[PDB]
């Protein structure tokens, strides 16, 4: 009887399921959103069991409309939003929300820690000293979650990660992968463990950590009624990784860019270790007893910047929308977005830039906007490439993620790259790779050789716009961005 | 018979024209608009007969809805949009579209000027060299029209203003009064004549030139045909420097805004001739021999920021709905809006300004661009203000305009002035200085002491707002409008 690869891609604002074959075709999908708390400008929590029901939910359409029977899925994959940071108790209660990766509240604090410690955490962690990681996030956590660094400091937390928390809810085992350790800013990414002086610089009691392995290795076994069947819980690994494990990008050398809320762009380093002042250097997987690293640029908002036409100013019923109102003018006429809503991660990490729209005239429509936050998109790639590129060649681009389905976006990306830009039959790549790490680790497949040849360009899109034209656009691109610069820090009005 | 005064109102949008009495209640009004013609974007212009085809559909149903016979109006005025040119042939025949105030045509062309004859140019005129004015919209006309300079040697062309053209086909006479003629760029505010060093450094031909009148006195008569009396045309200002007449302001220091399409404030500094560096020192009106100079700020959009809202994103159905949306909220939270869609007026006088929105998070919603837009024209306003403190006391601002009945506006203005904001009872305050200047010519009214007591206050909005907070709001919009600054010289397009 034929056997199949589950794999949950519990991402920022929606937890998903998706049933795969040993050729990598989908055979079932259950999707549901959860909440965005903002309790404040700037913070962003979601809650735990909001995250699992939404998850558990996921799991059964994908199961029933794969239709097999729970016997029939010989793995779990898990992979997961990056750097939301949860703490549970030994029954696995939540002993508040996540504090979820775009969530700011630690800003003011992480800027005082970058002067006098930036150089050392990049040295252990890979990592720019932000908000974003996972570090200061927990350490807020401890000191204001009223008595839980008591708690902690009993040895009665849990911290974990989402791929964490969804492994302990699944096995009861307490663990994350290397990928996923690499976020918090607390593991030392050249040793392999978790960091002592870091530890301390944080506050971190030591009790609360999980227990790091690799990112393909049954880590344990699902209550039968869960689901019906006992399953195996065999792969791990945060999201943004597998999409590059998904692109079987497994090479040195070898780029994806996944498309989501924001954007990330993944460089598979291999055996070698990469620095860079204004990128991350980050774990992308531990396979069979090797760890591989990554080079990458985060980028926070991209197609947050196409929900927020759609629900802020609401001038577009769909995001489908954007591609034909952008194609209705044959540049952007001087009209640039900047969609900086919390700051700019990579390369630029200003904590304090917000979004502007410039070189706005009588004649900016709803065509205008569509077709500069689009661009933006297009921009802040580059913005990473060419970072990338005072380093490392890269050669071309394989993508993923809805808005890689915009021919326009797409072709625009090429164009202002002048890189190749391409685009698998495979859509899930996230769900695939954790169901990859899975697969491999029960045999379902037998090596990354066998799994490569799995792999097809779906479309290609070539660069075909000249380099004035390149040239010019980025310059506007470049002007914006100086613009947007330090803005919470002159303004509050907020 | 009981005897009435009408007054043209020929605005950059639409023609009006209102029949008034001695009381100063309106008997009778007559509105069109006509078509704005942007051939070429930042490019407008006007069909002068599809204006006159309004005047004249206007003014006709003014005295229809009066009820009068013609014979009952004892004088007409005339008030007009200010710096838009004109040429025409001897039976009175365009010889091109009028290029609007609003024209960025010659910007470059001036731009260079500037750097020659800046100090010059504004010691003569009063004025900052911008395309804003007549001069170069006539050279361009003389430079591109094709045989309009070789016609214009032989003495076949006549230029004016919007005043003059309709002074022209009322009454045949070719006349401009002070105020007019001032924002030429070509007459000499001191001397009081036509200049001859502008008028070469222009390259115009003196027989375009109409003779320079009072603002008060008989011009000429209309012929029988066309209203079916012999009526005098006998008043004749700029539309901003009447408002400032129907706001009764006859007493230096006293000062006025208008809000319309741009927004434009004026003080009345009498018998003294005001030197600023950002602001424009013209004259008020001709009036009894004597000429009563003022200060002004110019703003070119503020209530076209609304209608951009509502025709250019269409985020709002009617231009009412503003204040509904800004009052949904209790302060801006960090987003500005500076309009700047052609460059920046007074102070900043930057042709190259574009409009930016800066501050856009993901919770930026139609309220926010609402209460930024709003809050822009009160913005745009104190800047104005703030740079005449630096010469001159501005005690309170009387003001006009349909914008003047947005309360949260008028309150918002008076709160971040810290000054009175005051509105009168007679909305129709252009049309209404004009018809006092024609009827004082020919004793309709005695006196601008009678005529002082004619006017009353409706509302008086009162600031009630902390320094701490003013200030705030405020230092906002400058960094704002810094980052609005010189745009269009780096993006530049298509």
């Amino acid at each position: 009887m034929e056997k199949f690869v589950l794999s949950l891609d519990e991402g920022t604002t929606s937890a998903r399921a998706i049933i795969f074959d040993r050729e990598s075709n989908i055979h079932g999908i259950g999707q549901y959103e959860f909440p965005q708390h903002y309790p404040r400008p700037g913070w962003v929590e979601h809650n735990p069991e909001e995250i699992w029901d939404a998850q558990l939910r996921a799991i059964k359409d994908a199961i029933q409309s794969a239709r097999i029977e729970p016997n029939q899925i010989a793995a779990i994959g898990v992979t997961n939003q990056r750097e939301t940071t949860l703490v549970w108790d030994k029954d696995g209660k939540p002993l508040y929300n996540a504090i979820v990766w775009q969530c700011r509240r630690t800003a003011e604090m992480v800027e005082e820690i970058k002067r006098e410690y930036g150089t050392m955490i990049k040295e252990k962690t890979g990592l720019v000293p932000d908000a974003y990681f996972s570090a200061s996030k927990l350490k807020w956590l401890l000191d204001n979650v009223p008595g839980l660094r008591e708690k902690a400091e009993k040895g009665e937390v849990m911290f974990g990660t989402v791929d964490t928390f969804l492994i302990y809810r699944l096995t009861g085992e307490h663990v994350t992968d290397y990928s996923n350790a690499s976020r918090t800013m607390l593991f030392n990414i050249k040793k392999l463990d978790w960091d002592d002086e870091l530890l301390e610089l944080f506050d971190i009691p030591e009790s609360v950590l999980p227990e790091v392995r690799e990112s393909s290795e049954v880590y344990g076994y699902t209550k039968k009624e869960l689901l019906g069947a006992e399953i195996p819980v065999s792969g791990d690994a945060g999201d943004q990784q597998a999409a590059l494990f998904g692109q079987a990008a497994f090479e040195a050398g070898m780029v994806k860019a996944t498309y989501g809320t924001g954007s990330f762009i993944l460089v598979n380093t291999d055996k070698m270790v990469l620095y860079s002042d204004n990128l991350l250097t980050t774990i992308a997987w531990g396979l069979n007893g090797r760890v591989s690293y990554a080079l990458e640029g985060s980028i926070f908002v991209t197609g947050a910047a196409v929900q927020w036409l759609r629900d802020g100013i609401k001038i577009i019923k769909h995001a489908s929308e954007t591609e034909e109102l952008a194609t209705k003018l044959e540049s952007n006429e001087g009209v640039y977005f900047v969609p900086a809503f919390v700051g700019l991660g990579a390369p630029y990490w200003d904590q304090f830039a917000r979004g502007i729209i410039i070189g706005i005239t009588r004649g900016t429509g709803r065509e205008h906007l569509a077709r500069a936050t689009l661009e933006a998109i297009a921009y802040l790639t580059r913005d990473v490439v060419d970072e990338m590129e005072k380093l490392v060649q890269i050669k071309e681009l394989r993508v993923d993620g809805g808005a890689t389905a915009n021919d326009f976006l797409m072709q625009f990306q090429a164009d202002i790259l002048n890189r190749k830009v391409i685009r698998p039959v495979v859509k899930e790549t996230t769900a695939l790779g954790a169901a990859y790490l899975a697969g491999l680790a029960v045999d379902y497949w037998a090596d990354t050789r066998e799994i490569a040849e799995l792999w097809k360009a779906e479309r290609i899109f070539e660069p075909k716009m000249d380099e004035k034209t390149r040239e010019r656009l980025y310059k506007g691109w470049k002007e914006a961005v100086k613009r947007a610069m330090g803005w919470a820090k002159v303004v509050d009005s907020a």
